[PDB]
């Protein structure tokens, strides 16, 4: 679990969005596993606008943060799950690091701000949905 709170927006994994997220929908994209909903309170986070390929992510299954080197946002095949058929997920960044399914929503940050959230993983890999291209979040 986890979310980004920026301005009057909440950014979550689309597959973990709540009934309230869908009732206050701003934008969603199944191919990116992202959903953005509107909030009444002002958010605590700021978004990176950069080309960093290193950063630190929060891993809830270890209660710890880990440093990572990650690939540039790309189209990656993701196997079927209970949430989606087998498909290509876009704007995904992969890295070597521990993750389990419930780690989705953990934030990846570089020195500039929030880069994205955990969205995929397996066998010593962790994948992050990029948010740096969503300029309207600002
Ligand atoms: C962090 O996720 C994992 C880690 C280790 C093992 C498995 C996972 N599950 C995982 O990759 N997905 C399940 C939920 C929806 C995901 C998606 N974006 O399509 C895919
Ligand atoms: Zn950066």
């Amino acid at each position: 679990s986890g979310a980004i709170y920026v301005g009057n927006y909440r950014v979550v994994n689309r597959h973990l969005a709540t009934h309230n997220d869908w009732a206050n929908l701003v934008w969603e994209d199944s191919s990116r596993d992202l959903l953005v909903s509107s909030t009444t309170a002002q958010g605590c986070d700021t978004i990176a606008r950069c080309d960093c390929q290193t950063g630190v992510y929060y891993c809830s299954s270890r209660r710890k943060h880990y440093p990572v080197s990650f690939s540039k946002p790309s189209l990656i095949f993701v196997e079927a799950s209970e949430y989606y058929p087998a498909r290509y997920q876009s704007h995904l960044m992969l890295a070597v690091g521990h993750s389990e399914p419930g780690d989705c929503g953990g934030i990846l940050r570089c020195q500039h701000g929030v880069v994205g959230i955990v969205s995929t993983g397996g066998n010593g890999l962790v994948g992050f949905a990029d948010v740096r291209d969503l300029l309207w979040l600002d």
